[PDB]
């Protein structure tokens, strides 16, 4: 009825379990659905941050989603476009007057959402002495004192700072904090039950941590060097990231809950990058690839088994959200691991899509 070859579930479980058994990572979990109905989900392994004995990784374990936070930021921006409070062709300087200067004055909201604003990947916090980088105005002023790496619409260059700026813009036009906005209008609005910018004290013991850094950050109430958590920092769960992916696949709604109109989602899932633009990632050139309004359209097609049109975002940590509208199919996963490893993060997608059968 899901029309899925369950021998591929056995293969998927053994793949993750083998990496766990060999010490490549501590734990892994996944959730997969057809037509909005989860038919396979599993959690494997155990976790420890180093300070207590290993704990079983469960399907409802809370885990930081890293880069996947940017997808929440993208939805928030687009909700404000639906309200008429933002237009993607607005120059950033219209909202943040510090951008009213050469170079920065050409950046439009659309550029930030598509990683084409010319911003570098990161800001060097080591050179911000005497600046409180958790203060919005001090962070913006530091940002605009640092040279742009490219002009606008010259390159796709994945940028953390682009989405911090989007968080500030969200706060400025709504009159609440970025986190308050997303919590009300996306997290609560979609019925996400284990998703938090800051995990309640009573639930912190149910959070997967695999390193000293993660333990320390779980106890903090702010991001260490950004004024918001719009680029990274959300904690979530499989089911909640599954709901987010399904919301996109269903073009903006999940049963009775509606976050976006269908025409808005169609725009978000359409390639927005000028063809021929070079792609850079963390300094290195990357294969061209479609990119939507904060949503990745690669990997898809080509030698992958995911159908062209599959949309996704990976999250540092690592985790991932993949949804293939042509097969009514969604796969979300957590592979907590200290360093990206394609055998853990990407190769399992082959196993999964190879099990899809004709409905």
């Amino acid at each position: 009825n899901p029309a899925f070859d369950m021998k591929q579930i056995n293969a998927l479980n053994g793949h993750y379990q083998t990496m766990i058994d060999n010490g490549d990572l501590q734990c892994a979990s996944y959730m997969m659905s057809r037509g909005g109905e989860v038919f396979a989900a599993e959690s494997l392994g155990e976790f420890t941050g180093g300070q207590k004995e290993k704990q079983t990784f469960q399907l409802d374990t809370i885990r930081e989603i890293g880069s996947l936070t940017k997808v929440f930021t993208a939805v928030a921006v687009m909700q404000l476009v639906e309200k008429g409070l933002l237009d993607l062709k607005m120059p950033v300087k219209l909202i943040l007057p510090a951008f009213d200067k050469p170079g920065f004055g050409e950046i439009k909201i659309l550029h930030l959402l598509t990683h084409t604003a010319g911003l570098s990947f990161e800001l060097d916090i080591q050179k911000a002495e005497g600046i409180d980088l958790t203060n919005e105005e001090e962070w913006i002023n530091y940002l605009v004192s640092t040279p742009l790496e490219y002009g606008v619409d010259e390159a796709w260059n994945y940028s953390r700072t682009g989405f911090v700026i989007l968080g500030i813009i969200i706060s400025k036009v709504t009159g609440v904090s970025y986190e308050q906005y997303v919590t009300k209008h996306i997290i609560e609005a979609l019925g996400l039950e284990r998703t938090y910018f800051y995990v309640p004290d009573t639930l912190k013991e149910e959070v997967c941590v695999i390193s000293e850094h993660e333990c320390v950050q779980l106890e903090k109430s702010h991001h260490p060097y950004f004024p918001n958590k719009a680029t990274s920092g959300l904690y979530s769960s499989l089911r909640d990231i599954w709901k987010l992916a399904e919301m996109f696949r269903n073009k903006g709604r999940l049963k009775d809950k509606k976050l976006l109109g269908r025409k808005t989602v169609e725009a978000m899932l359409r390639n927005q990058i000028k063809p021929g633009l070079p792609f850079y990632f963390f300094g290195a050139p990357r294969e061209e690839g479609g990119f939507g309004l904060g949503i990745n359209l690669w990997p898809a097609g080509d030698h992958y088994f995911m159908t062209e049109g599959t949309f996704s975002h990976l999250g540092m940590g690592w985790c991932g959200m993949f949804s293939d509208p042509a097969e009514d199919f969604t796969y979300v996963f957590f592979t907590p691991i200290s360093e990206f490893h394609p055998h853990a993060v990407l190769t399992p997608l082959n196993i999964v899509w190879a099990g899809i059968e004709l409905e």
